[PDB]
């Protein structure tokens, strides 16, 4: 039980001027009261930061309870204690003092000065000798489930957080101790990446994150030009912009990406405008970090990092879109070649399982299928050591992996069953045919006509309507089978799932009427939960939802795509940068997209 | 790759002042460097039009670049760049250059002073020798899918499609050279037809056409009043109102059919008000090019050359929908007629069909079952003859001509196969019962209780559904004969196919337990697949569409009325006119149909 920052209703914890009076002392605004708190110190050797003046449980010093307690921004009594503190000796400054809690570890008063609004209080903090990089890394400020808030554990960052311009320009400039826009947190996080964390797709927040990027942004090129803000990786190796993408905040990632400027801060911009014709603008885009040549890409990390529902809408953005459809048409040809070869096996393996000289091709036929099994294998295999994420953090959109590794796997173990002599290989070999014509069913995601031709649910309710079903069945077959000593619990639940599914009847002796209660009661109840799996279903689609599954086309190609753009495992394929170098100004070189886009409705509005 | 018209950061490909210089002095608007240029072309005998001085892929002159970056309108390196053009005796002048790629081809300078809105570069490039009627017949300039921008390929089509009035009335009236506004572009377009091409059914963008057309068709009057700008045809034989109903541009087609002005441009109008009393209006419509009485009319090319889904909206407009209504009331009795005889005829061949001087009546039954089934295979071939595009174009409300011929197909094979004494007639027979009576649905539409009284879903998602369950159904067949050698895949499937609509049972020797297990899994999955059926069919009806299905019969009667106006094969109907020819001002003699509409609620807001 984290103790609260500041209570007016509970003293502090303790697990002449003494803690108490000099914390009703700085609550109150008077600085007079405090005439012998110098002396006393002084006699008793004492300093005004060991444990005896500050809370137990967490360190909050007599400074942090001063400017908790503010009186329109300031308070009368933090200079006065400042100048007790110097004029004690003190070897550790009262105002670089942090609590040692572990919810408020490395809070400081720079931060309550900064989060109370107050520039007077963060001015008078910073003269005398405030430590502008103090960090904050105690439960409170760190993001997680609960009570908590994130910002970046920096002063600079809690003020851009905050809103507050002025604090950020007296962080940045000032005589005494200039706070660093390159300053980062126990994560690695910068400002930019604290904005980015903090941004969630709500169109006030957006704007505020906006504003606040961009303005430090152009604040960091006239403060620190010859670096890169936007380059700086943290420990999990991601600029704000692949943070942006691995998040799932489209609104920030959409301005990043689409960062026009005109003057002089048109260095900063990731967009450049070539030229317009009516309704036609094109434009360059940078894509930098953003083409898949280069490893962990944009691309990489919103098809294969990230789990926000956002994926499918950040894929349809430029230059993204225009650049997945060229990587799609130059690997058109593989797709289909790797079809085709499907196909191919897919037939060989159809009719050696229909025909189980004859002899010899009987053989080559099964020799062919169990490399063709092999070779499947060790590729899925591949797939999962590289990516064995990407099954955990989305399983709708890759569940044919597993299919295809599930009919390699049976492929394989059939035909060794079948070396072996056991007369069990052909229950295996025809499961792995109708496996694998399941498993073609892949490759219809390459046209527009099918690939856009429920899921979500049966991925969801599954399981809970299967403890439902199961607790039903369970009930009703053992109350069937020991009413009738059906014969074993099995068979009197395959019987009622059979009924059920419409694939049997129901066996009706004495007491024959109980077991015809019993066989009401189940039918009843089975009908009552299919119509709630059926009113589960209509919820989803009389809502009026807006037609993604375009965009959830595209998030399936950008898979198929970053997948074929690796090669096979035995041969890889060459990595080929898209894109050309250009040089977009002051010599600034870039690889550069061009993208050409047709809006009719945007250019007649500007018509007069 | 075609290059960008105009790059900020890309050099102009090439595949003492040279082209890069020219063009670097021609990009800043300082003519002052452009001292010596004289000289060096008349020292080396070059012009500055020459493949040294211009764009090697294009064409691009020096010209075009310095009308491509335009100071606030004006550039002041034009005037210079013509004048040393004029000085240096080039036998073609600069200012009537033309781009030579296939995608910016006739692409000229007054192009791109028209499009940077600026009436200074029109007025100088005007004075100095333009032509005006420059086509620009590149791909960019063509209307297809991609990036394109077509306006008409004529600069006074350019400048009304970009709203601009000024530019429009320059070119139209200027002392040096007037536009034409009867010249038309490669596809015989006007700029009427380049309107109604640009038109989409957005209300800003149609309030836009509207606008410019009224404005054109005044100015026309006043400047060209013995010519008809509305009577010229393109190479498709299409006036604009024609290209309108062709194209499916609804507002457009509103807007020219009740066409009415007061004043001056009375002539212009093709609606004439001619009584009021109270909520009734009596109005006169034009009706040129409107009746079908003409081939080619705007009912033949909306019921038979339109594509749009618009289709329905156009044929429920004044006068379109009184007209059509008066064919249909004069024709109701023509299709009763061939409803009774198809019902004697179904009639008949049912008798027939049922008792497969008894032989002589059998013998003249089945002889007039012959008659009747050429009769109907000579009908329909003459349909398909006359419209194949029709059933290509919209197959939802064509059907029924195929199902037609089938059934006459089928009739005439059985007649020819029973003369022939093979045993397979009565089959065939039976199918042309079956179908014959299917095909008597077709007559429905001739009572609004059953005309109106799914069809979209099934022509659209039934090959997807298709490719889909028999993947599933392939694959559960082979995997049940494979493992019972159920002895052949057809008798599987169909057993398979039987069991999932209801028609019979599933067969269920070693391996029971896998056998049920595929079985298992097929039901569950083809529950799925109709359940995602039925999903797509709750899609579509829960959204809260509008009933168009009454405008949907005025479509099929539409379309049966203007079938019945040709007669049939044997003796074509005598085409009458249509409304009575009237005087409607300055002698301007019209085929007009009077119209008389009652609006209550539009009477009443007059109301004071
Ligand atoms: C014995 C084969 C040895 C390798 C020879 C070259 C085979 C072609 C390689 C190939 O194109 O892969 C085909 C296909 C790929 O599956 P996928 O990763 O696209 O699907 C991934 C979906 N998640 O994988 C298959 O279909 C395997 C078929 C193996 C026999 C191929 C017969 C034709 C040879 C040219
Ligand atoms: C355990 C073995 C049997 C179960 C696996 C069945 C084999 C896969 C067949 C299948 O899922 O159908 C694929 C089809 C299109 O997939 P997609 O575009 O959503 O691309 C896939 C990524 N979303 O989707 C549909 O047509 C809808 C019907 C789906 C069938 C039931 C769901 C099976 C889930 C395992
Ligand atoms: C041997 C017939 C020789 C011609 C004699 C005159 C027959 C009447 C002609 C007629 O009205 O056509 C009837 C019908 C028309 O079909 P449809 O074009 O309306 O439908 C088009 C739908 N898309 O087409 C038929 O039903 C054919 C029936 C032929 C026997 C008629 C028996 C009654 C004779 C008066
Ligand atoms: C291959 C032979 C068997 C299939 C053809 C069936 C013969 C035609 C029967 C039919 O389509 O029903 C006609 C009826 C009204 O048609 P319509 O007003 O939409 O006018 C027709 C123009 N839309 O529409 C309905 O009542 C709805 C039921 C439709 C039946 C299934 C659709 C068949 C499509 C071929």
């Amino acid at each position: 039980e984290p103790p609260p920052m500041e209570s007016p209703f509970q003293r502090e914890d303790r697990n002449r001027f003494d803690r108490d009076r000099l914390f009703s002392v700085v609550s109150r605004g008077v600085p007079e009261e405090l005439t012998g708190l110098l002396e006393y110190l002084r006699w008793n050797s004492k300093y005004l930061t060991d444990s005896a003046y500050t809370e137990g449980s967490t360190g909050k010093t007599c400074l942090m309870k001063a400017v908790l307690n503010l009186q329109d921004g300031v308070n009368a009594c933090i200079m006065p204690l400042l100048q007790i503190d110097k004029d004690s000796g003190n070897p550790k400054l009262l105002v670089n003092a942090q609590c040692t809690d572990e919810f408020y570890q490395g809070h400081s008063a720079l931060h309550i000065a900064i989060e109370k609004r107050s520039l007077q209080c963060v001015k008078l903090l910073v003269e005398n000798g405030a430590d502008v990089h103090l960090r904050a890394c105690g439960r409170f400020f760190q993001k997680h489930q609960g009570t908590c808030f994130y910002f970046g554990e920096l002063p600079l960052s809690l003020a851009a957080c905050t809103k507050q311009w002025d604090v950020v320009t007296y962080l940045l400039e000032n005589p005494h101790q200039p706070a660093s826009l390159e300053a980062t947190d126990s994560l690695g996080n910068t400002v930019l990446h604290a904005l980015v964390m903090i941004a969630d797709n709500s169109p006030e927040n957006s704007a505020l994150v906006i504003h606040m990027y961009d303005g430090l942004l152009q604040m960091g090129a006239r403060l620190c030009p010859t670096v890169q803000l936007e380059e700086i990786s943290n420990h999990q190796g991601l600029t704000p912009l692949k943070l942006a993408a691995k998040e799932g905040k489209i609104e920030i990632f959409r301005h990043i990406l689409q960062r026009e400027f005109s003057g002089p801060y048109q260095p900063l911009s990731r967009k450049f405008t070539e030229w317009c014709y009516g309704p036609v603008r094109v434009s360059l885009y940078d894509l930098s970090s953003v083409d898949s040549w280069e490893k962990n890409s944009v691309l990489e990390i919103i098809a294969f990092h990230c789990k926000s529902p956002n994926r499918h809408r950040m894929v349809v953005l430029e230059p993204l879109n225009k650049l997945l459809q060229e990587k799609w048409d130059r690997l058109v040809s593989r797709f289909f070649f790797n079809f085709a070869c499907y196909l191919v096996y897919m037939f060989i393996f159809t009719v050696v399982a229909y025909h189980q000289f004859g002899e010899s091709m009987l053989l080559l036929g099964h020799i062919l299928i169990l490399l063709g099994g092999i070779y499947l294998l060790l590729g899925q295999l591949w797939y999962f050591w590289r990516r064995r994420l990407f099954i955990w953090i989305s399983f709708m959109d890759s569940y044919f992996e597993i299919l295809f590794l599930l009919q390699a796997l049976l492929t394989v173990l059939s035909q060794v069953l079948r070396f072996m002599e056991t007369e069990w290989y052909l229950p295996l070999l025809v499961l792995s045919l109708v496996l694998g014509w399941l498993n073609l069913l892949y490759y219809t995601r390459g046209f527009q006509h099918t690939g856009i031709y429920i899921q979500k649910v049966i991925l969801r309710d599954l399981l809970r309507f299967l403890l439902v079903y199961l607790v039903f069945l369970f009930g009703f077959a053992v109350a069937l089978v020991s009413l009738s000593r059906y014969r074993s619990i099995l068979d009197a639940s395959l019987e009622l799932f059979k009924f059920t599914i419409g694939m049997g009847e129901l066996a009706f002796l004495r007491f024959r009427g109980v077991v015809l209660l019993l066989l009401l009661a189940y039918v009843l109840l089975t009908y009552v939960l299919l119509l709630n799996m059926l009113i589960a279903l209509m919820s989803e689609t009389v809502n009026h939802v807006a037609d993604n599954s375009w965009s959830i086309w595209k998030l399936q190609k950008a898979i198929s795509v970053l997948e074929m753009e690796n090669g096979y495992w035995w041969c890889r394929r060459k990595k080929h940068r898209e894109g050309r170098l250009l040089k977009v100004g002051t010599p600034d070189e870039r690889w550069c997209f061009r993208v050409e886009e047709v809006n009719w409705a945007a250019w007649e509005k500007t018509l007069p």
